[PDB]
């Protein structure tokens, strides 16, 4: 057998280094520069954002390093480290929702989004992507997709949106409206807001509520497992999934469908109302007796549930409460497994094994269905649980997870620039 594998990530001049030369290669051309988007791990606040919740996302150091240049006219090729012999090539001019064949509607939904916001500069580029974002991992590869073309679009053509956090709400929208509309994969703003506007050392306490404002939807969050002597584990379970089959996009029309029942525009309506109440137990009761759908009253108690976890991991982890923020992950995941019923058995068996061998908590990270859990561990002990982790699945006869290194890292940014 081997060791279970640590994806490390891409250090800034590996990126630009291995996304200039694929553009070289591929294009002949010099590109005009290299932007990059990380990766994240939401630490909690998971399936809140679409009904305009609290998240608290960090960036992973793990990015996608995009080559890019601008062209004169509306034609898009780009090509992926994956698979460099294979350029797919569309065109903008009078393209519509749906029009691009694969992987490729990411980057040109892109260009194609902010051509619909009235941004008329922005014509053709030729790209080039290089990630350590992992596959299939729930880490949000698809915005450290979108998000570095939205920078890289935002910069070429001199859009005046990337130079600022409110601006690049702008970018983050268009990154959104690529993947829903043109990718035709169903995502709430989580991933894109993490990919452009985490900070070094913090987490993004992200209000999703539609009516906010950037400067008044983000608080930076310290975050330094350093000053705890703690080190976040993330497992990639490497369980075999399938974006876009239908079970998010569900677990989306339930919530509405609560939220009209309940007469409310959201379910953070909802859980503000139970929050502030009292008897916090008789105002979740009380709604929960107005869904008549013993699944629907399931959703709604796990996104009321997490939402004020949230709140109380914000606290924990201010206080060095290690195992009180332990406890949040712990209830988050329980919930996500019981009440939102979005885990398997590889996630499931992955976080009983970090509970099992110390971790303060641990649980499945990102949309679930597959894909990676995080835990709170003491530093120093990722690698042995990771290795726990794996046997038992061998054991299990499950593929082998992967492990990543995380900490809360940078936004996306400009790598190099001619
Ligand atoms: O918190 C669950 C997440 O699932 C997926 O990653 C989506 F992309 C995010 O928007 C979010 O809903
Ligand atoms: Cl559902």
């Amino acid at each position: 057998m081997t060791a279970v594998e640590f994806i490390e990530p891409l250090t800034h001049e590996e990126g630009v280094s291995q996304a200039t030369k694929l553009f070289v290669d591929t294009y002949g051309a010099a590109p005009e520069g290299v932007w990059a988007a990380p990766g994240r791990v939401n630490l909690i606040g998971e399936h809140t954002d679409y009904n305009a919740g609290l998240c608290l996302p960090i960036a992973l150091p793990h990015r996608t390093f995009i080559a890019l240049k601008p062209r004169e006219d509306t034609k898009v090729r780009v090509v992926s480290g994956v698979a460099p012999d294979k350029v797919a090539e569309a065109d903008l001019d009078g393209l519509k929702a749906r029009g691009v064949d694969g992987w490729s509607a990411y980057p040109t939904g892109v260009a194609w989004a902010l051509r619909q916001a009235g941004f008329d500069k922005v014509k053709g580029f030729d790209a080039a992507f290089v990630s350590c974002v992992p596959l299939g991992s729930g880490l949000s590869s698809s915005a450290a997709m979108t998000c570095s073309t939205a920078l890289a679009l935002d910069d070429v053509y001199g859009l005046g949106y990337g130079d600022s956090d409110a601006g690049r709400v702008t970018l983050i929208n268009a990154a959104i409206k690529s993947e829903n509309e043109m990718a035709g994969a169903s995502t709430g703003g989580l991933d894109q807001n993490a990919s452009m506007r985490c900070t070094e050392g913090h987490a993004l306490l992200l209000d999703c509520r539609p009516e906010l404002t950037p400067l008044e939807n983000v608080s930076q969050q310290e975050f330094d497992l350093d000053k705890y002597n703690l080190e976040l584990l993330v497992v990639d379970t490497q369980a075999p999934h399938q974006l876009n089959d239908g079970q998010y996009a569900q677990r989306r029309a339930t919530c509405e469908e609560a939220a009209k029942i309940l007469g409310v525009a959201n379910l953070r309506v909802t859980a503000d109302g139970i929050s502030k109440a009292d008897d916090q137990f008789q105002a979740l009761k009380e709604t929960l007796d107005a869904l008549p759908d013993e699944t629907m009253k399931k959703r709604v108690r796990h996104v009321v549930t997490e939402i004020e976890r949230v709140r109380s991991f914000v606290r924990a982890f201010a206080q060095g409460d290690i195992k009180a923020a332990g406890r949040l992950f712990n209830a988050s995941h329980d919930s996500l497994a019981a009440d939102y019923e979005v885990t398997v058995p590889e996630l499931d068996i992955a976080v009983d094994v970090a509970r099992k061998n110390g971790a303060y908590g641990a649980r499945m990270t990102g949309g679930g269905f597959g894909g990676s859990i995080i835990a709170l561990v003491d530093k120093g002990q990722g690698h042995e649980i990771a290795q726990k982790i794996a046997d038992r699945f061998e054991k299990e006869g499950f593929n082998a997870p992967r492990a990543l290194p995380a900490f809360a890292a940078a936004s996306a940014s400009r790598e190099a620039k001619l």
